[PDB]
DNA sequence: GTTGGATGGTAG
DNA sequence: CTAACGCTACCATCCAACC
């Protein structure tokens, strides 16, 4: 059992650097732009050289410009950065058929078939890295491993524009010395609760009372970290099915007014019964941020499929609904649709 | 006891 | 307006309704 994954390299930036190549070599940040006011919104991303000057994901635009005033701010393009996607993703399935498309860069492929070893696998991991190169201009990290997860972290500890091979007798000695953020799952408030137990490896999971471990960070993940450490968490490779679409907006002011908010709720309906896509939900919410940065929702689950017209009218009832049980003014509104037909 | 539903959290 | 966008999977916690 093999796995073979690849994450594309500073995705968005490197794909406007691709369209514009006299970017290259100085440094670029992707933004989304609020419309708030002049440049509020935060990065998506930036590349390699923007980076080192700590522009990341994440942070305010503004922030970026007073570290490098002189660097490159483009928009956010979307749809472009996806059929850039799309084509890297077809290209990937004529290596092999069994593959999770994991999000909008990366992707798992099984080589088991394809591969007498993992020499061979490396060797493959070479000429994807290659073709992706010569037909979309785009680099890439490959990471190869028996399994997702393993397959994953020896990605990230190649990147950018690498490629490593952590094979099924170096995972025992992956486990022993991987510190436990770097652990897929594993965030900055899971990462700071464990710490507050000694475990600092993946491997300290298993001299520790299991209730205890349940204890601090729940049933699931629990038993996930310790079967990671024994080497007995071989996870399926299966094809993404999307169980929610939605869209979320933000507002060019604080509001508790229903009609200054509708506007911007029926656009994202609008814009999230477009991403449907034929799809039929059951189940509509209705997402707020506050003026505080906290999120509130509510919504509801109908027997039957839900048309844009009662999406239109159970959202505002929706929205009623957040007004009256939290007092604060809204920032950011959006829906999300799930329980597809 | 289940299990779906409403709502909120963590992570990538 | 004053810094913090958007997307979606999976999990947890409570609940009443169920077979
Ligand atoms: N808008 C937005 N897009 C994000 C955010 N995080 C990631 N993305 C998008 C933009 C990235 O180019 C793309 C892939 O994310 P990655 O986590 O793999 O990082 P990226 O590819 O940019 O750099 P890479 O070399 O891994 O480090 O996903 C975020 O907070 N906001
Ligand atoms: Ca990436
Ligand atoms: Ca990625
Ligand atoms: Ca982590
Ligand atoms: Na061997």
């Amino acid at each position: 059992g093999i796995v073979l994954f690849v994450d594309f390299d500073y995705f968005y930036a490197q794909v406007e650097e691709v369209l514009n190549p006299s970017l290259k070599g100085k440094p670029v940040v992707v933004c989304v732009f609020s419309g708030r006011f002049e440049d509020s919104g935060a990065v998506a991303t930036a590349n390699y050289e923007a980076r080192k000057f700590g522009v990341k994901a994440g942070i305010p635009i503004v922030e970026a410009k007073k570290i490098l005033p002189n660097a490159v701010y483009l928009p956010m393009r979307k749809e472009v950065y996806q059929q850039v996607s799309s084509r890297i993703m077809n290209l990937l399935r004529e290596y092999s058929e069994k593959i999770e498309i994991a999000s909008i860069d990366e992707a798992y492929l099984d080589i088991s078939d394809k591969v007498r070893d993992y020499r061979e696998a490396y060797n493959l991991g070479l000429e994807i890295k290659n073709k992706i190169l010569e037909k979309e201009k785009i680099t890439v990290t490959v990471g190869i491993s028996k399994n997702k997860v393993f397959a994953k972290i020896a990605a990230d500890m190649a990147k950018p524009n690498g490629i490593k091979v952590i094979d099924d007798e170096e995972v025992k000695r992956l486990i022993r010395e991987l510190d436990i953020a770097d652990v897929p799952g594993i965030g900055n408030i899971t990462a700071e609760k464990l710490k507050k137990l000694g475990i600092n490896k993946l491997v300290d999971t298993l001299s520790i009372e299991f209730d205890k471990l349940k204890g601090m960070i729940g049933e699931a993940k629990a038993k996930y970290l310790i079967s990671l450490a024994r080497d007995e968490y071989n996870e399926p490779i299966r094809t993404r099915v999307r169980k929610s679409i939605g869209r979320i907006v933000t507002m060019k002011r604080n509001s508790r007014n229903l009609e200054e908010i509708k506007p911007y709720l029926f656009r994202a309906i609008e814009e999230s019964y477009y991403k449907l896509d034929k799809r039929i939900p059951k189940a509509i919410h209705v997402v707020a941020v506050t003026e505080d940065l906290d999120i509130v929702s509510r919504g509801r689950t109908f027997p039957h499929g839900i048309s844009k017209e009662t999406a239109y009218s159970e959202s505002v009832k929706l929205l009623q609904k957040i007004l009256e049980e939290d007092e604060r003014k809204i920032r950011r509104i959006g829906v999300r649709f799930s329980k597809f037909i």
